[PDB]
Formats: C-alpha cells, sequence, structure tokens
C-alpha cells in the first residue's frame, strides 16, 4: 500500500516524486501519456530506493494502491488539464480521500475546487511549489492554504521533503483557508519577476558602461561576498553572465531577446490592481517582458528613426567593484530589493484583510529562506522584522537606516543612466519611486488631480480641514 | 409621439436631455424617484425648448410614448444599476427596439447584453459619451458599437449633439461590433488619467522648485500660447491651480490629497495587462492614485523614519518661462503626452485584433478631436498620421523630429528632479522609459533574464542565430 501518489511526470512531478521516494515513504506514481511514466521508471530503475517506486497504468488501479484516505499531489502544470484531471479522480475516489493542487492556478479557481469538493465528500488544498528542477528533487518549499484538518494528515510527507532553513525549521507551514497557498505562490512569483529583472538592469547598465561579460561577474561576485545580497537569484545571474556558447563566446550575444512567461506574474499584477495596493515595481517586472516580446514593433521603430535614443554616453574609467560608480550602483539594488520584498508583503498583507485567509505573516516569510527562488539573506531579517512588531506599517520602515545611507547614491545612479545612457531601466526606476511615495505624507499632485476630478466630473473631494466633499463652482471652459 | 427617451437624470443625463430638446427633438424622460424629474422639468420649464420635454409616469407610459422603434439611452450609474433598468425595459419594449447603454460598463459586459439582447429580439448599442457635465450639453464626443443596423437608426440624434471639430465632422463614428465603442471609452479614460497625472507632476515639481500657486499658471499659460499642448485638461489644470478659498488662500493647499477613482482606469490597465501590450504610463497612472489612498500608511511611515526622503533641493532662478529649466520641463511634458496617446492607440489597435472589432482607427481617432476630455490640438496631426498610414508601427514615428529635438532635455529634467527633488514623478518617469525602450532593437537585459529562466526553470530561450528554442546545461547551485 503506497504513502502518496503523485500525478503528472514534469520538470517538478518526477523530481518531487524521488525526493519523497527517497525520504523514504512508497510512492504510487501517475502520468497521462504511459509511456512517460516507462521512460521514468527506466532513468531510475538504478536508484536504491526504485523500490518505493510503484508505476501505474489506470486511475483505478492508482487510486486502489494508496492507504485510504488517499492523497495525491496533483503535479501536472495546466489550467484545464488539472480540472481534467480532478475529474478522473474525483470519480475514482472515495469520500474523505485528499486532492492536493500544487498547480499554479489563480488562487480564485483554488476558491471554487474546493468549494465544490467538499460538498462533494472530497477534501482538497491548493498548495504551492518553489525551488525549481533542483528544489523539487533537494527540498523546496511548500505554501498550502486550505481544510486546517487536511494539513495534519499531509504535513508529515511535505515536512519531510520541504527544505529546511539554517534553524531547522522545515520551509512549509499552513497558511491559511482556501486560496491562501496559491495566493502566495503567486506573489512569490511576483516578487521573482521584479528582483529577476533587477540583475537584468544591472547586465544591461553595467554594459552600456563599458563593462564586458567577465568584469561584470566580478561585480556580482563581490556583491555577493558582502553578505547583504547573498541569493538565489544572484547566483544564477552570475552562472548566466560567465555561460559561454560552443563557439567560446558569451551565450548572452546569441541571445533573442524576448522574455517569455506563463502568467503568475500577470495575474498578481492584476490582483494587486484590483484591490488597489500600490506596487509599481511589481507591475512595471511584467510591462519589462511585454517590452521584449515587441521586438518586431521595437526594430521597425529603429528603422523608421535611426538612432532617435543616442545619448552622450559614459565609459568607466574604473571597471572594478571598488569603483565609486559601481559602490552607487550596489547601494541602489540593495535598496531597490528591498521595496519588492516590501510591495509584495503589503499586497499578502491586504489580500488577506480581503479574502480573511487568518494569514499568519512572520509563520510564512520564515518559509521563504530556503528551496523558494526568493531564497537568500535578506530574508532572515524581514523574518524577524515582522516577528519583532506584525503590525509594522510598512517593511521599509525595518530598514531605515541601509536606506537613509543609500537612499542618495541611489537617487543619483539613476540620474546618471537616465541623462547618459542608452538604456531602459522600468523597474530600478519604479522601485525609487515606491520609496520616496510611500515616506511621503503629502503628495501635491493628488491635490491637483483631485480638484481636476470635479471641474469636469464635479465628483467633489475631501478637504484637509473640513469632512464630508466639498465641490468647487468653477468657470466654464468651452 | 415622441423622438427618443432618456432614463436617469445624473449630471449626464440631464445635460444631455437638454441637448437634445434644444436641436429640435422630443424627449421623454423617465427616474427612479419621479421626484427628480419633477425638479428637472421643475428648474427648466421656462426653456425655450421645454415643450420638447416630457417628465414620466412609470415605464409604461414612458414606453407608449415613443416612435417606435423606441430608442433609450440608458444614463444610470454603472453595475447593477444598470442591469435592472435593462430588465424593466425589457418588458415594456417589443421585437425590434432600440437600448443604448451609455454608461460606463466594461466593454465585456457589453458584448454579453448585446447577445443576451439580440437573442431576445431588441437591438443594442454600447455609447460611451465624454466631456463632463459642460461637454454633455455643449455637445460631447461619443463612442458608440454594437450592431449597425441600430446606428443608422440613431445617427441622426447623436450627430446632431454631438460637438463638431473643425472640418465640421461631428465627433462620433460606428467604431465596431459588440463593445467596441465601451472599449474605446475605456482607454479614452485611461489616456486621461495618465495625462491629468502628468499636469499634477508639474505643479508638484514647480512648487518644488519654489513656484507659487500663480506663477506655475502663468508657465502653463505660456505654454498654451506655444500652441503644441492646447487643451482641455490644460485649461482645467491652470484653473484648478487659480483656485482660491473663502479665506483668499489656495484652494489646493486645503485639499486632502487623496485621488477617488471609479474603475475604467483600472480595467483599461488589467487589460492592457491582459492581452500583452506594453503600457507603463496607463499602468501608473492607476498606480500614483494608489499611493495617494494610501494617506495614513504614508503618515506612519514618514512617523517612524522622519526626514528619510531629505534630498538636497534645487531653487529656480528665473520662475519665468523664459527660465531654461522651465523649457527641458516643456519638451518632457510634450514628449510625456505623445507617449501616453501612442500608448493608448497600440492599446486599441491590439485590442481590435484579439476581439475582432473592425475598428476604423483614424476614423475613431478622429472622434476624440472634440467634445472628449482628451481633445486638443495634438490630435489634429495624430488624426492625419493615421489617416496617411494606417499600419504605422507606432505613432512615436510620426513625431520622429519633435523626440529627436526634446529627447535630451527630457532625459536631463528627470536626471534632475530625481536627483535634486524631494518629489515622486510616477508618469514622467514611466513615459520616458516607455520611450527608449520601444526605439530600442535589442535590450540586453532581456539576454540574462531570458537565460535566468532557463537555469531553474529549464524553459528554454530562442536564439537570434538558430531557430526554434534552445537550453543551456547548469552547474548545481544548491
Amino acid at each position: 500500500s503506497m504513502d502518496v501518489g503523485v500525478v503528472g511526470l514534469g520538470v517538478m512531478g518526477a523530481n518531487l516524486a524521488l525526493n519523497i521516494a527517497e525520504k523514504g515513504f512508497k510512492v504510487a506514481v501517475f502520468n497521462r501519456t504511459y509511456s512517460k511514466s516507462e521512460e521514468f521508471m527506466k532513468a531510475n530503475a538504478s536508484a536504491p530506493f526504485a523500490g518505493n517506486l510503484k508505476a501505474f497504468e489506470t486511475m483505478e488501479a492508482f487510486a486502489a494502491s494508496l492507504k485510504k484516505p488517499r492523497k495525491a499531489l496533483i503535479l501536472v502544470q495546466a489550467g484545464a488539464a488539472t480540472d481534467s484531471t480532478i475529474e478522473q479522480l474525483k470519480k475514482v475516489f472515495e469520500k474523505g480521500d485528499i486532492l492536493v493542487d500544487t498547480g499554479n492556478a489563480h488562487f480564485k479557481d483554488q476558491g471554487r475546487r474546493a468549494q465544490q469538493l467538499e460538498a462533494a465528500g472530497l477534501r482538497f488544498l491548493g498548495m504551492g511549489i518553489s525551488g525549481g528542477e533542483e528544489g523539487a528533487r533537494k527540498g523546496p518549499a511548500f505554501f498550502p492554504g486550505g481544510t486546517l484538518s487536511v494539513w495534519e494528515e499531509i504535513r508529515p510527507i511535505v515536512e519531510a521533503a520541504a527544505a529546511k532553513a539554517d534553524d531547522g525549521r522545515p520551509c512549509v507551514t499552513m497558511n491559511g483557508s482556501g486560496g491562501a497557498g496559491s495566493c502566495v505562490k503567486m506573489y512569490h512569483n511576483s516578487g521573482e519577476y521584479a528582483i529577476l529583472q533587477i540583475w537584468g538592469e544591472v547586465f544591461d547598465i553595467l554594459r552600456a558602461m563599458g563593462l564586458n561579460n567577465d568584469e561584470v561577474a566580478a561585480v556580482l561576485e563581490d556583491w555577493k561576498s558582502k553578505n547583504f545580497l547573498k541569493s538565489y537569484m544572484l547566483d544564477i545571474s552570475i552562472a548566466a553572465a560567465r555561460a559561454k556558447d560552443k563557439d567560446g563566446s558569451y551565450l548572452t550575444e546569441h541571445v533573442m531577446d524576448r522574455i517569455g512567461s506563463k502568467g503568475t506574474g500577470l495575474w498578481s499584477a492584476q490582483e494587486a490592481l484590483e484591490i488597489g495596493v500600490p506596487a509599481p515595481s511589481l507591475n512595471m517586472a511584467v510591462v519589462s517582458r511585454q517590452f521584449t516580446m515587441y521586438k518586431t514593433e521595437r526594430q521597425a521603430n529603429a528603422s523608421n528613426a535611426p538612432g532617435i535614443t543616442q545619448s552622450p554616453g559614459y565609459t568607466l574609467k574604473n571597471k572594478s567593484p571598488s569603483g565609486p560608480e559601481i559602490k552607487q550602483l550596489y547601494d541602489s539594488v540593495c535598496i531597490a530589493i528591498i521595496s519588492c520584498y516590501a510591495q509584495m508583503f503589503q499586497c499578502l498583507r491586504e489580500m488577506d484583510k480581503v479574502h480573511n485567509f487568518g494569514l499568519n505573516l512572520p509563520a510564512t516569510i520564515a518559509t521563504f529562506r530556503a528551496g523558494c527562488i526568493l531564497q537568500g539573506y535578506l530574508l532572515k531579517p524581514m523574518t524577524e522584522a515582522f516577528e519583532k512588531n506584525p503590525n509594522i506599517s510598512n517593511l521599509m520602515c525595518a530598514f531605515q537606516t541601509e536606506i537613509r545611507a543609500g537612499l542618495q547614491n541611489y537617487r543619483d545612479m539613476v540620474a546618471l543612466i537616465t541623462s547618459k545612457l542608452e538604456v531602459s531601466i522600468p523597474v530600478l526606476s519604479a522601485s525609487l519611486n515606491y520609496v520616496t511615495a510611500m515616506f511621503t505624507p503629502t503628495l501635491k499632485y493628488g491635490q491637483l488631480v483631485s480638484l481636476q476630478r470635479d471641474v469636469f466630473g464635479r465628483h467633489g473631494y475631501e478637504r484637509v480641514d473640513k469632512d464630508g466633499r466639498e465641490s468647487f463652482q468653477w468657470p466654464e471652459l468651452q
């Protein structure tokens, strides 16, 4: 009798299964195209734990092997296929069993699937998984939401396969009801986008300033040694920059500049907008990708107006990590990244208030420390900040010191990049605005726009001295 | 019999009624609280066209008086209010009649309504209207869409009431089917958001640079005479700036910095994101308002980190429009505004192909020339530009000259404001990135990010030299 069943042998599904197999649990496996199951069993025939790997043919056979209550991690990356798979399962399953969708769809869909199901007798759980291929095999992070009782049943299996933080804690924790887990995964992917784009801009900026791919890597490597930015994403950027083609040249130069995406980012942007929390970096991260996808249009515009974007340029006198400007960039990045995290958490906090998940923010953040793509040093003090005072106005307050120290440098660096370089910095730019705007008591432009709306729409405006709305009597303008 | 009916007497309802009856048509009126109709016919009983106005009892009556096919213009608040009203009408009308919704619905709802109604034997028309209270009376712009059949039946009343642009052409045209008209209005409101914000930013910047409310007015005033920026919104900004409170001080100083919104801008942002078209200025326009609504949080953040946004500052030598700095700020705005319109139009271009509206852009953009909020000089050359080459890659090229000339000024100003001023410039900033990004053939950050996605997710990447997708082999990182 199998302890758990894993549905869908993808990048994640197969690695995850192994991980759980190696942890000692007997796992029934199942794929759409049985053939793949074969190839799978093949490449892993020799593993020392291949005895815990039972492959199957028919759902109905697969379902009987699992110890009641069955437990099935649906690892089929889809939207539709996930619903299709849920139907197959739902039929061959019995009252009480569990269906865990580790899927990657809108938290709103999870609220649906769950609700139908409980009324149909089966128990559901929407759970996120971050770590990628390696993370899946070695130990990712999970972000569950759903029935409180369902968690306790599954806890042993996931706590064992989760990555362990520097404090022995497994990076998994019940985040709250319904789609709470899928929401956290969504916003996680949201911050991921903003951060990857930040590194990407750094690359573009340094290249513009005269550094070649190797010299860039040395500054990333220096920044890694300074510790504050130590992160997975930083590591992969270094790999990405040093990478070389078969012909011995930098890979990056042969890469078509069009960034694909699969939606998590897009939705987080739309919901942030929906509920109304300001998250400029999260949006511009998606917009920045949209920029690339329009390769054809950009090429046409260029032809129509040759070198219109031309600037004076700025070639670096000191291409070494200790150079004055490179230190200016460093601070920029540190703050920029901090604001990305800030916005990400503010969205989550607000999302809890609105959907009432009963989210335990400091418990959730703690599970970001390893396995997931967002892992890195900064997660330590951020976890502590939210542990120390859970009702903090905003995450940036906790870093008031760091921020004061580099804010001017942040301002100078983008001022210089803007006037002198021929590079677009969507995210680095939006992030600075987030910082300046969020620490400003009175935004004057809000006074003007507020009045304007009254001029044509007669919407009225709030006053700082009275109460209620006031509407001004305006002269005709046509 | 009656020429046409109007339901709902908001700021828009009443005025449009008078607009229409003044033009020679008999207009049946209805409303929920018959009191409101009483108050309407009340205040307007002396008008030389009152005999072309008739307040009604019930829909039985209202629908009774109208020349068949009944044509009704619903003018109530969007949402459930509209839904109800259409249902009441539905009972009291007959095969062939026409329901013209004109109250700001998300273009997807209109397309649905169209079908509902079309399967029930009635005709529907989603028809946006813009111009505000004054414009509603003097003649605004209309953005209709749905069945062509209805259009030619309504063309007289809407043409006669709409504003006429220079060439004497009225600001109305059939925009396409279904929700094509509401879509145009949605994006019209989206450009409006961005541009209002740009003026608001100008106010903030000059105030920061030392100008008092009356001195900025003089700058705008000079900008108007330069003609290129002549626009409605410019005019109202001037009024807004000049306005004084009963205590004889500037109104803006007593205004609560919180910008309300009603959705159209929000959705335009979400759909632009959805179809994937890059509209950074349209997106940040909504965010900038979000920034203001978080007044409480901003106030708290400021208390926990006093003087954190403290900057060098920059006071101007001459507060006269002849000031060199004021001159570059001018180029900045010109260019900023041009990209706003550009983004707006690209959104519609793609919207049309995805949703197959059969929209004729040059006809559509021509109806924006007068009556609507976005009206101004620029709409003239822009209209020409699209009549000249309908499949021009991006409107920005048609303005290559002006861009080439002011681009560095635009960069230097933004650089200056970023470095020295204690103000946030969300949209002036995003718009500059839109310009630099859209004219750049190769965005290098796209190369890094592209590869990054491969590292962890094994998503592969497109090559500029091979064709298809490739995936590299990477070192373990954990």
